[PDB]
């Protein structure tokens, strides 16, 4: 009965480095909660990012499942973590006060590798633009280097919709 | 009761490097699900590839079991991962939006080793040809180096049959 | 029945290095206790600190949940550990007698990194100011180097509210 | 109930390096299934080989237990793995389509070691000869170096009796 | 129910290096089976040997317990493994067909150490003598170097009593 | 029910290096058995020794608990292992046949360390003298270097009381 | 007589990483050649860069001595190497045909370090601007990232004055 | 008088990996020999290649100095070694009989790095084209992978002009 | 004067592994002795072999220089060492009595490497055939595995011409 | 003038491990002394042995040169060192009083390796037999294990001819 | 001229660990000094000991050479250092005031090793008895453990003859 009442809260924690092992763990939890009901799921994210394709899977799984997903940013949300965060609809994107956000152009035969990283950076930047309401050209410009945003700046930028301190903030 | 409802979902996750340990885990899961019913099985694949013979085992196990197998490509599907992906019939090969695909001629007394790597590369290329509907000569030409395909390019090529974003896409 | 009666005590221990794994563990415990009842939660903290953003998550989680949280400092409470400690309301901040407290300006492209360390140090110092009743200028000055305070000095400083030796001290 | 239904399938998986730890695991599994009923046991083998005496134990345990043992080769079966594979009666030796097979003379005071390796290689070659129907001289000649066989070549050689793609193939 | 049926078989496996950890594991198994009934216990041994005093413990435990112990050599039995094998009465010493056996004078202030290794070798050679029926002088001579014996040579030597291939061999 | 019947045997195994971890494990087992009943406890010891203070704890715990403790030496019993062995009353000190015993003066600012090693050596020697019946002077002389005793020599010396080969030897 | 003839050529080679050891070596050679005569000195430079302050020393030593210094770029001249290269007057700056050039902003308590790197980057950029004839703002803009120039591009830019293939090109 | 007589032979050996240390060594020898007289210089080259810019320096220094340079390939001449080899005029390019030759496209932020590697390969391929008499397109095609030529093949390709066995072959 | 009289003996020692550093050393000595006079040179060789191309250089350098070269094998001459040894004319090939000789097929993208290793083995075998008077066929056959010859067997094979014990044996 | 007078002493020291580097050093010294005069040479040997083929070379070089060689054993002479020692004629084999001597059968695909070790051991034992006057059977028997001899026993055995303490002992 | 006047002093320093390299260095110095004149030689020894056989060589060389050798102990003289010190006649054994002395039984197929260590200890103890005037039985008793002597105790023991502080003390 230790995780029984935890499963009832319909909450997933994504804390730490984004990798395939974490993507598998998160995928299993989301698939389980979907099999139980169509009630909303809340995801808390504290992540510096990590593996791009692992980030892509979690993102797509969030949109794949039937239940509506709310995200709460906490501590920091960066890179691959941002891709996950942005899978939720703008209305459902929350942040705790002590959180900073970061977008950038991630790292990844040299001709083949260069082309892939270019295509990956385009795909990621179009994803960020579509989710935030910013233009593709604006994202491309800002993600030239490590672009760190405070919680209030990330709100103005269109990443965070609502800054909350308490439970009722989720309503 | 934790995995009991996740067994009911008839879902197998293949995330990360393909090796004999993963092959054993996947083989056990597929054999368990077959022993329960002949209902369809869904496999989510996120793999950069790995061990060729482990890939062959998973591929053959998919064809060996009675239940129909559906595959969903997510994040990336490359090398030995593709061999597993192509085990399902073309009708049952799906992909999530944020996925890239890759086929190549994989790495593997020198005269003995050379002959093995050639025979293996033929066997893999003919497997890909038969599955995608492409000619053996086309596959052999394209797999000369790391041949990366976007989700849409993978669809045209005959790897992916249908790109889906939601649950109802599996129908 | 082993943790069943331990859960009844509504107690969380935060001992050792603050990191994302501990934050996840602490988050799960708090969300579990919240789902059971709205009765007060007691946290015993013995921590030299560690990962700033993990400390931020725990701090914000304490304020996020409905139940009132009491903190009890033991051994030492320092750096990111102080951030967690200060999440509780002043009246609910207790210390055991053999405890020392430390505040400082923590550690963390060089221009970008320098800006982030500055902003982080501001954010942390303002958090400490608001919680202790000390002015931002006093905190900023004192945290210039490792600022250790005995238990009585920490009470005078506004970090600790009450020094207790026994159960009835919590009353 | 996770392994309960897996035990009913009477299937043993031998994937990876042959060693004493795997030999112990396989022995326990075979002795457990023997204690339940005299019904047949299916063994799937994907092995590059490994420890000669560990392979001898599994070989001899297969012939020691009362139930009839079917082997299915998958991915690759080589060296000590072949010795295990050949423990089954020719009638009961199956292969999945994507499998390659190898026989060689395995590696192993120097005079003593030389005599032991000679005796061991004789013992192994006679074992292979008896099981495949090939002459000792033919095996001895062919195993001089790493002798890789395709699935069809392995059938022609007398290692594999039947190549199967589906369940009803086992019949 | 998994080891419940395995305990019913009254079978102990001694596979791998002989050391104190394995001696503890085996001791617990032998004491557990002794506490249940006085029915015979079958031990399968595949061991290159290892720690002398750990082998002495297993040897003495086999004789110490009330139930009659049958030993079955498999793969190989050497050094400390032989000492364990010979704990059983001659009538109860069996071997699978693919097994080799080895006796030798094992490895072990220099004057003290020398005396101990001498006494240790004396003790072991007398134990082998008593168990096989051969004279102490003959054992001392044969154990001067690594003395490898095929299964049939071990039978002729008085180590193995009967070579069995099937279950009915133990009768 | 796997350790349930093993608890009924009232047997403790002390195999391997004597350290604080083992001392904790043994203390818990002895305390558990004491809490159940006042029936005798049998301890099998196979140990080369190790940490002096860990040995001291096990020794004192044996004498502390109410139940009578019988000790059975097996393989070897040396140094800190002997301190533990000698905690049992002479009448309750048994040995399996293949066992050797060793006593010596154990290894341990330099003036402080010298005094401590001196006092420790005296304390240990007086303990051995008292338990065996040998004089302190004889012990102090014999323990000057590694003093190994065969099973029969250890009986004469007063360490072992009865050499047993079977269960009924304990009567 | 080996270096005697080599000293007569009045040639200094700066090949490899710029560090204090190399700076000491170059300083000694320049001081030696200065003490002999006021005839021109030729320096061949093949350097990826290295230690900023070591480069500064070499640069300043080149200007400090009385003889006129000619520089010939070869292989590559980058970062700290460029600072050395630009110590010579524009008229005396040559390049062999197979050479590439690079200017960039080099890497270097955080507030202090950041301020120093800023000052260092201004100092270096002003040094480059003065030597090439480019404006400070142009250098500051171009050195934002790794600015690799071909030999012809470096001449146009104002780093190289004349590209030579033969001895008489120095004239 | 050891290197004195050796200096008269006017011979430079380039054996082993091409790096900056070797470039400095070779440069000094070439500059020393040029200062003594304008007589021809013979270079013996046995090199697998190495650092591209080191090879460029040596290549350019050969053309820079006044004396005519003859090259003799020996053992193998590959990659950066071939660049050095091709610094000599075609009439002055010799080979010993037991020599093989290799040209390829060498290995060398990712957009910046990819552009440099591309420019480097074009530069090397044009250099090879000019020196051999082969067209740029042929060289570009042939260097796609490791292109090993035997001594007679290198002669036909225009790398080697004359295969010599004895001194009189240099004439 | 320490090497002055050692150069007068016109003796070169090739002891140890054949590599490019040794090839440089040997090349310099041979060129030095050539420039002094046309008198014969004696080479003593004790080598297990090593780098194939380094052996090729030394072999070719021996045939390149004007003076007649005599070889004296000592201890062992194997692999690349044999290639060097066989550079001398048959009449000039000597051996000390305690020497053994070995020829084999040396070790050396996979299709490319395979082609190179095949060509290399043919080149070496033809070199050995021509020098010893054995047919290419015989050499090709004998070099299948490590082919060790005693000094008298090496003489019969045509590797060694004369076995000498004393100075006057060279005459 | 430092080694000039040391060369006048016509003494060679062979101290430490026998390897190819030492063999080269010793060969150069012997060849230098031979070129000066035909006067006798004295070798002092203190060696535990080492590389067999390096010892073979020194042995053969001692017999090869025209000057008569005297050997003086000191400290110890063992294995390969004994082979060197026995190169001198019996009359010329001396020992200092504090020396011990050892002969054994030295350590050294497995069928090929075993043959080589057997032939090598026979060669060494026949060398020892011939030098000492002992029969081959005696040497073969004694060298079965490490056969240590005191200086007087080594004299009796025919290894040492004369034990000397002072200069005039060489006479 | 640096060591020229140092050679005139006829002084040898033996400082640090006794090993074969130091034995060679010392041997060369003694032989050099012997070849120059028969004037006395002075050896200063500061050594904790080291390699027994190396000490034996130095000991024997001191007695072997014609000149008289005086030894001066300084700092410490222990173990193999003592063996060297005791090579000089009693009349010629001096000590500086701040020196301690130690004798003990040194450390060093286990039966063979034990036999060798016994013989070695006897040989060393007899050597020490003969040089000191102490009986063999007394030396054997005193060397049971590390036996340290002050400079004055060493004089009383017969190791040191005369304690000196100044040059004139050698007279």
């Amino acid at each position: 009965i230790l995780t029984q009442k935890l499963i009832d809260t319909r909450t997933v924690l994504i804390y730490g480095e984004i990798n395939q092992e974490l993507a598998e763990d998160v995928s299993k939890q989301l698939l389980l909660l979907e099999s139980i009901s169509n009630d909303p799921i809340t995801i808390f994210i504290n992540s510096q990012g990590g593996h791009v394709e692992a980030g892509d899977t979690i993102h797509d799984m969030i949109k794949f499942i039937k239940p509506t997903v709310k995200v709460v940013g906490t501590g920091w949300v960066a890179s691959a973590g941002i891709t996950i965060y942005l899978a939720a609809e703008k209305e459902n994107r929350f942040s705790l006060p002590n959180t900073r956000y970061m977008i950038h152009q991630p790292a990844g035969e040299i001709e083949i590798e260069a082309k892939e990283i270019i295509r990956m950076r385009e795909r990621i930047n179009r994803l960020i633009a579509e989710a935030t309401g910013q233009s593709y050209e604006q994202i491309s410009k800002d993600t030239d280097r490590d672009f760190w945003l405070s919680v209030n700046e990330a709100k103005d930028y269109g990443i965070v919709n609502e800054i909350i301190e308490n439970r009722d903030g989720l309503k």
